[PDB]
């Protein structure tokens, strides 16, 4: 049958997997509470049917004399229904036996890629576990996945057919590749981001499992310019703390191809964003440089970043922070009941990863430092999380401001 090729981050991947194949880093795992009380028979039929629609979880990875491919397949999976009313603590060993799956690693060749079950923790309280692997699903992915199924469950609980999909199949996704891998653009790209990443610096870091970290606050001063204010905010932060006046930030980009829906899968391209810190420059200055920085590299950027990290001389980041704007997932309907989704296991750390979740009509943002245990520790992130947010805070009471006077206080 017709086989793909795999990404340069799903060959990392799999590389990485079979050099520690003991480690369970890259299992992506969350649940789902449902208030209330859901049919299970019902629940495994829609489970199927989306198993089916987001195809990315038929993908199957062989290792043929052909090389590392992926192609179609048909996984053989189970959904097991655990009841946990007679325990002492119900919601403990729920978490403990979702515990228990998550921290096993996954074998990437003939084992289950995903896993579904389904925990009664309570009269009228469910659990729906899910947990995905790292080389075919990510976090926008996997919010997808639970609202089709939420849908998909609902509908076939209540007679009416479910609706048609708006996914794409992710074998869309694997010939657009395909085409790009030998296109013209490709090698326009690449030249563009060899010459726009020449020689360059180290990584402007604060680099001393991962490390989680939350706060929520709400400040006096839109997506697209929030991303642009909290990109700037963190490169003039690592400036001010490191000395760095050429600093690297990663930007993650849904790239666009044509595709006409989402297709469940399809990963991120975290673009490198260089920022140079001239003496006297203010907010202004530097948002309107990161926004000329994004537009210069808007046309080449469906180039991946492993692909431009390993054509590079480097062994081992083209930046030490990314930056990850976005508003929060719905809540989410089983049938007519609520559901809310919480997160147990994402992506591994690289180095430090800024996550500012926002609401729509509302001035409270959440800010998440999810760091490399390796290179942070819990004090350490806390007091970058804490001088941080108030140096961004003054940054936003005055963006005229030159950065350079700012006090910098911990």
């Amino acid at each position: 049958s017709t086989t793909y090729a795999l990404s340069a981050a799903q060959t990392e991947i799999w590389l990485a997997q079979q050099l520690y194949p003991d480690s369970p880093v890259y299992n992506i795992a969350q649940y789902t509470v449902i208030e209330g009380v859901i049919e299970p028979a019902v629940f495994e039929a829609a489970l199927r049917q989306v198993i089916d629609e987001a195809d990315t979880l038929r993908l199957q990875f062989i290792d043929s004399d052909d090389g590392l491919r992926q192609r179609i397949g048909t996984p053989a999976w189970s959904m097991p229904v655990l009841d946990l009313t007679a325990q002492a603590d119900p919601q403990a060993a729920a978490q403990a036996w979702m515990r228990a799956d998550y921290q096993q690693p996954v074998n990437l060749t003939q084992g289950p890629l995903f896993c579904y079950a389904l925990l009664k923790v309570a009269p009228a309280q469910w659990m729906w576990y899910q947990r995905y692997h790292h080389i075919m699903m990510d976090g926008y992915g996997r919010y997808l996945i639970a609202q089709r199924v939420a849908y998909v469950y609902s509908a076939l609980c209540e007679g009416t057919t479910p609706a048609e999909c708006d996914f794409g199949s992710i074998l869309q996704l694997l010939e657009s590749d395909a085409q790009y891998q030998i296109s013209a653009q490709r090698a326009q790209d690449e030249a563009y981001w060899l010459k726009h990443c020449a020689n360059w610096s180290e990584p402007a870091t604060l680099a001393s499992q991962r490390l989680r970290q939350t706060t929520y606050l709400a400040i006096q001063a839109d997506a697209r310019r929030l991303a642009q204010f909290m990109t700037a905010a963190m490169a003039a932060y690592l400036y001010r703390f490191t000395g760095e006046q050429d600093v690297v930030l990663g930007l993650p980009v849904k790239v666009r191809f044509g595709a006409d829906r989402h297709i469940p899968g399809m990963k991120s391209n975290t673009l490198p964003l260089r920022l140079t810190m001239r003496p006297g420059m203010n907010l202004s200055s530097l948002m309107q440089q990161a926004a000329q920085e994004m537009q210069s590299g808007l046309r080449h950027q469906r180039y991946p970043s492993e692909a431009l990290r390993r054509q590079l001389g480097m062994p081992q980041r083209l930046f030490g922070t990314t930056v990850n704007v976005m508003p929060f997932d719905l809540d989410l309907s089983f049938g007519g009941y609520s559901a809310t989704n919480h997160n147990l296991l994402n992506g591994p750390a690289e180095d430090l990863m800024l996550g500012v979740y926002w609401t729509p009509g509302s001035h409270q943002l959440r800010i998440d430092f999810d760091a490399n245990p390796a290179c942070y520790t819990p004090e350490g992130l806390g007091a970058h999380q804490r001088r941080f947010i108030r140096f961004m805070q003054v940054l936003a009471a005055d963006a005229t401001q030159p950065i350079d006077s700012i006090d910098l206080l911990d």
